[PDB]
């Protein structure tokens, strides 16, 4: 949590203030104090508008959409209405002539309620401009009220009455209460039957000491809850979750109560968050958290477990006497007032915007700052101040881009400073942008524009400065794109994948999938691709042979994919969602052909977004704007290797042998000092045809006979002949025979079978390959048969 801005107007010093957040669209913040003005600010503390009043602001409220702010004032009959789409102020005379005492918009209906000191009511409709005066609704000042989802209006007054009404102001119900009503709210009791959706019940605080309940279906049986005097007076209460209330009390305590059938008023939880004074509570269902303020501090807790303190903020001694808390509905901002007349605004959540190019990453770190880093090379993080709140961010080798709607802004990532190059405006809303080398590719309206980030007239080609895809003028829409050191790549609604080669400035491959291609994710070089189709099925594509492979167990929840940037693990990638990362390996070369294998899954902490994979370490952006690193479960062998010994080294060795990392596997076998590990390394060197390394390993094992035999074969360049001899050394005689028959020297199969004394197979081979050897083979077989009887 970080303080964005503070309001400290000289006109408000020494008096309390009131404020309101634009509700459903939290872009504006209305504020007022003893200067008879309402001032409207903008999430950045800059004043956009002001409303002048003939006296103190009595109340203010925003409409259901945040399009209109309503205000009422002392010594006035006019409501003041301010419009967020025009920034204009207008007036509405209440048609009574009394001082107003209450003001509230409906949650659903464009209605505005207005109560008076004499207990009269007005209901206004902003959409039809209809006024509905109702005289004598209360006998004294209307103090409080609430609107329900059915446009029913409940009102409390100093006459110790509660009244419930339709949107036309008619009285549905009237009730008398033991003390003056305050903090009136509507709710729904969650009965076991799913069939009721009407919020049939009212909660209210009486005399600042008891919480009272009125049920519109059972009005003959209201409930009073009384609380321990050691808590002090009730300061505030809020509804949260399924059927719970949280109540804050003056002596630093808060309590949570059940409202389930048979448990109404049962205490679920209690805490003394503050020692001397608790001044306000504010609950966000959007973050699932609560903020509390008291003793010159803010204390924030998780609604999943109220014991778990998320944040404590301590405020400087100038801020003595805390006032009121409120959040934006999106839970992006928290605001706090003081009794001395200051306002403070804090960031509660940051938009999770970030990107990567090779080992270099960019991520949002404040609403107007992007940080670029290279955690692999150890380059110091570079902070870029940006001219707009971005909707998208992209990074290259030498550049950063950010943008909003149909515009982007470009920056050079120099060693000494960051310099803004240019802003650029596209023909429609940019869905995404990608950078590589000093090219950028931007997607808008189903078309991709490739263009240079930097250029000059010196040897320029006008066709290279920019190009627009599909450049063949196909009827297809591009749904996704990616950019590499050498290729622009994109996928379409017609299911086409295309590669465009930047150096020649031409198309180089084209593949057609049976359904639309929704997303694409290339390796760092572009030589392989992951794509996701319209069914959310994942596929590897290999443009070099034009082949495709289905990714097994690929969850439809997967949001994205990252390839491993570590130079040995080029076939490794990950796919991810909000809860998990899945590690996949493309085995290009195996006896069973090419395939994709799920190597395992790693759990991801809440709202972390993956940016970079390097050597089984996953760098993620957090909601705080910071990065964090997660080791994959599939890479748990990477450790201080000597303490586990074989227990982490054996899976490391198996992984390294599959990755062909024989120099590492030798050092691991040296640390292991196990004859079985040396034999597994030797067998792997033979399977992977690494004869020079197999010679070294067998020389360490001391198997001189295998070393001499491998030294004889070392010069063989025929793949099938060499593989035949190595299969013979691994005792796989059937594979050895097939490979020798496919080789330049089929006779080696006959010789092998003769040497193994497999005389029937040797004779069958001799019939096809060397009929002149049949008599000699038959004599040697006959000698063996004569001995056998």
């Amino acid at each position: 949590m970080k303080r964005i801005f503070s309001l400290l107007e000289k006109t408000w010093l020494g008096a309390p203030i009131q404020f309101a957040w634009q509700k459903t669209s939290g872009n504006y913040l209305a504020v007022t104090g003893a200067d008879y003005i309402v001032k409207i600010f903008d999430r950045h503390g800059q004043k956009r508008s002001e409303i002048n009043l003939p006296g103190n602001c009595v109340a203010m409220d925003w409409d259901k959409d945040g399009d209109v702010l309503a205000v009422i004032a002392e010594k006035s009959s006019c409501i003041y209405l301010w419009d967020a789409n025009t920034n204009k102020t207008s007036q509405l005379d209440n048609g009574m002539r009394d001082q107003m005492s209450f003001l509230l918009w409906s949650k659903v209906g464009s209605f505005l309620a207005v109560g008076t000191v004499k207990g009269n009511l007005l209901i206004y409709n902003h959409q039809t401009s209809r006024k509905i005066p109702v005289l004598g609704k209360h006998t004294k000042r209307i103090t409080c009220g609430c609107w329900n989802a059915e446009n029913l209006l409940a009102l409390g007054g100093e006459d110790k009455m509660i009244t419930v009404s339709n949107q036309e102001g008619d009285t549905i119900r009237q009730t008398q209460v033991r003390s003056e009503p305050s903090n009136m709210q509507f709710f729904l009791m969650k009965m076991d039957d799913r069939t009721s959706a009407a919020e049939s019940m009212i909660s209210v605080v009486l005399g600042k000491k008891t919480l009272f309940f009125l049920n519109l279906n059972e009005p003959d049986n209201p409930a009073d809850l009384e609380f321990q005097q050691d808590f002090g007076n009730i300061v505030c209460y809020n509804w949260y979750g399924d059927g719970r209330i949280m109540i804050g009390f003056s002596c630093g305590h808060f309590v949570v109560i059940s409202t389930h059938t048979g448990e109404l008023g049962q205490e679920i939880f209690q805490a003394r968050n503050h020692k001397d004074n608790l001044t306000s509570i504010a609950v966000s269902q959007t973050l699932n958290k609560v903020a509390t303020c008291g003793d010159n501090c803010i204390k924030i807790q998780d609604l999943v477990d109220l014991k778990d303190m998320y944040v404590i903020l301590n405020l400087d001694e100038e801020n003595k006497g805390l006032g009121t808390l409120s959040w934006t509905d999106d839970g992006q901002l928290l605001a706090l007032s003081t009794q001395r007349g200051s306002l403070h605004v804090f960031l509660t959540k940051l938009p999770i915007l970030g990107d990567a190019c090779s080992t270099r990453i960019a991520y949002l770190t404040s609403l107007l700052e992007v940080t670029v880093a290279n955690p692999v090379e150890g380059e110091l993080p570079i902070t870029v101040s940006v001219d707009v709140e971005p909707n998208f961010v992209a990074v290259g080798l030498y550049h950063l881009a950010v943008g909003m709607n149909n515009r982007a802004w470009f920056y050079v990532l120099g060693e000494n400073a960051v310099k803004k190059l240019k802003d650029m405006e596209y023909l429609g809303t940019v869905a995404s942008i990608c950078l590589h080398s000093d090219y950028a590719a931007a997607l808008f309206e189903g078309k991709v524009q490739l263009h240079l980030i930097e250029s000059e007239i010196l040897d320029a080609q006008e066709e290279r400065e920019t190009r627009l895809f599909p450049a063949v003028d196909d009827k297809c829409r591009i749904l996704c794109h990616a950019l590499t050191s050498d290729f622009l790549i994109y996928g379409t609604d017609t299911g086409v994948v295309q590669y465009f080669y930047i150096e020649d400035w031409q198309f180089v491959n084209d593949y057609r999938h049976p359904v639309s291609v929704k997303k694409i994710f290339p390796d760092p070089n572009g030589t392989r691709l992951v794509f996701i189709d319209e069914k959310s099925d994942g596929f590897v594509y290999c443009p070099v042979n034009d082949a495709t492979y289905e990714i097994p167990d690929f969850s439809p929840t997967i949001k994205g994919v990252l390839w491993e940037n570590w130079p040995m693990d080029k076939g490794v990638f990950i796919a991810y969602d909000d809860d998990k990362v899945y590690t996949y390996v493309f085995h290009k070369d195996t006896i069973q052909g090419a395939k994709v294998i799920l190597a395992g899954s790693t759990k991801v902490p809440f709202a972390h977004k993956p940016l970079l994979l390097y050597n089984g370490e996953l760098t993620c952006q957090t909601q705080s704007g910071k990065v964090n690193n997660i080791y994959l479960s599939t890479h748990g062998f990477l450790s201080n290797l000597k303490d586990t010994g074989p227990d982490e080294l054996r899976p490391m060795l198996a992984q390294n042998l599959m990755l062909k990392r024989f120099s590492d596997a030798w050092e691991m076998c040296r640390i292991l000092n196990d004859e079985a590990a040396w034999n597994e390394l030797a067998r792997a060197c033979l399977h992977h045809m690494e004869v020079e390394f197999a010679i070294r390993v067998y020389r360490r094992i001391g198997n001189v006979g295998i070393v001499m035999s491998l030294e004889q074969i070392k010069g063989i360049e025929d793949y099938n002949l060499l593989a035949g001899h190595l299969a013979m050394f691994t005792n796989d005689y059937n594979l050895a025979q097939d490979l020798y028959l496919a080789s330049s020297c089929p006779i080696a199969a006959l010789e092998m079978r003769r040497d193994l004394q497999h005389w029937d197979s040797a004779l069958q081979l001799a019939k096809h390959l060397a009929p002149d050897q049949i008599p000699f083979i038959s004599k040697e077989y006959a000698i063996q048969l004569e001995f056998a009887g």
